[PDB]
């Protein structure tokens, strides 16, 4: 076709980066000349199509890949990896949100759920209904249950049941391997989408990011970088794995999660960098699709610093906010959020409705609107630390096995 084949000749991460750079440059130039409605009605629909594709991909890829993932064995490896991976994700997410409580105290703010039905909603009251209407967490539950039942059926004695279980597992594996090819097809289109998205985001609200609300995003970025270098480095340093080689060996997945702003949009490159890391296929194949959508350390560290930006601009106080329930509801919102770009803001609204200062006041929508505008640049570092937390967990359970 001509220049199209040269466009599918470049490597991907030497192209999404040039899209981000030439999006931020043209966004700043068109923000210095006041073309904000021009970008918002001409260039932003490409980024909205990109976000539409990354939302489309998440629901088959969290079901079929997770059913295939729960086919190592039923008892031993699955049980031990399950317990020592969910408690690992819980401690990493809780340490991230208590770092967020630690943050915005050395840093500054910017001036200018019935508590058991949330856990009972994990069990889906209808599996196809909880697969249609979003609901990533009950889809995860039903997918793990179906995987365990399929790996029980494959060890049966009747030949017809064995053939039927093998055919069902091969069908779901065909869907889970077709969704990765659709991910590759989307991430070929990705530089146009990230160009449009960062162009609009730098144009509309990002023109004054460094003037005011610079200390909140400085708090987010310094907290995420210190989260990396003070949790993941020490967790690789406990179990005897050199972590600078871990960054230089997983920088592929780190960078594509940094630019595409989706944890579940970087699942194939995270799987290929685990195999290029050589973790082992049977030991990552369950915990990477689980960890892609059950632990988000970026949103966990992000909800605390967002609630401290809102509550310390014009809010009640910090100890009247009762930070322990902020930690708990932020861990729950990190667990229950999806892997799309603009996901954690809605769960942040859920956190604020659940802990205090709900979204009805005339001085809470004005603080939330600025962070809804600036959410798109924080999503980058959020998904970056999420995918490298997944990779860190896979390397840890590679060590203790
Ligand atoms: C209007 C909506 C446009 C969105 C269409 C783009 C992607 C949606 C899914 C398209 C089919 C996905 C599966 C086909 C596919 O993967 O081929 C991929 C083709 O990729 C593309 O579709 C090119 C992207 C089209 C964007 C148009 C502008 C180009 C710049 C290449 O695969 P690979 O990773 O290089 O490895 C070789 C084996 N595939
Ligand atoms: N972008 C995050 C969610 C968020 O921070 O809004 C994810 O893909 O999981």
């Amino acid at each position: 076709m001509g220049l199209y084949r040269k466009y599918i000749e470049y490597p991907v991460l030497q192209k999404i980066l040039i899209g981000l750079i030439l999006g931020a440059i043209v966004g700043l130039i068109l923000g210095h000349y006041g073309y904000a409605h021009a970008v918002h009605t001409y260039v932003k629909p490409f980024g909205d199509l990109f976000v539409r594709l990354l939302k489309m991909l998440v629901m088959p890829i969290v079901f079929a890949s997770l059913v295939v993932g729960a086919a190592s064995i039923s008892p031993a490896r699955l049980g031990r990896v399950g317990v020592k991976i969910v408690v690992y994700y819980l401690l990493t997410s809780a340490f991230a949100v208590t770092l967020g409580i630690i943050m915005a105290r050395l840093f500054n703010p910017g001036a200018g759920p019935p508590l058991v039905h949330i856990l009972l909603d994990i069990v889906p009251t209808n599996p196809f209904g909880a697969l249609a209407n979003g609901q990533v967490l009950p889809t995860i539950f039903f997918a793990i249950i179906l995987g365990i039942a399929i790996t029980y059926l494959m060890n049966s004695e009747n030949e017809k049941v064995r053939k039927s279980a093998e055919t069902l597992l091969d069908a779901i594996n065909g869907l889970a391997e077709a969704m990765y090819k659709i991910v590759n097809g989307v991430m070929q289109y990705a530089p146009i989408g990230v160009f449009a998205l960062i162009a609009y985001v730098m144009a509309e609200q990002g023109v004054h990011v460094v003037g005011e609300l610079a200390k909140v995003t400085a708090a987010v970025y310094v907290g995420l970088t210190l989260q990396i270098l003070l949790v993941y480095f020490v967790l690789l340093k406990i179990y005897g794995i050199d972590p600078i080689s871990f960054i230089k060996h997983a920088k592929d997945a780190m960078l594509t999660a940094f630019v595409t702003r989706s944890s579940s949009g970087t699942l194939p490159v995270t799987m290929r960098v685990a195999k290029e890391m050589g973790i082992s296929e049977g030991i990552y194949s369950f915990t990477l699709p689980l960890g892609a959508t059950i632990n988000m350390d970026g949103t966990a560290l992000y909800q605390g610093v967002c609630t401290f930006f809102i509550a310390n601009a014009l809010g009640s106080h910090l100890t009247v906010g009762q930070q322990l329930t902020i930690v708990l509801t932020a861990v729950l919102a990190s667990i229950g959020t999806a892997g799309v770009p603009g996901a954690g803001a809605i769960m942040l609204a859920m956190v604020l409705h659940s802990v205090g200062l709900p979204l009805t006041d005339p001085n809470v929508a004005a603080a939330y609107a600025m962070i809804l505008g600036i959410d798109a640049i924080l999503d980058m570092g959020r998904t970056m630390v999420n995918v490298t937390g997944d990779l860190t967990g896979t390397a840890i359970v590679a060590k203790t096995e």
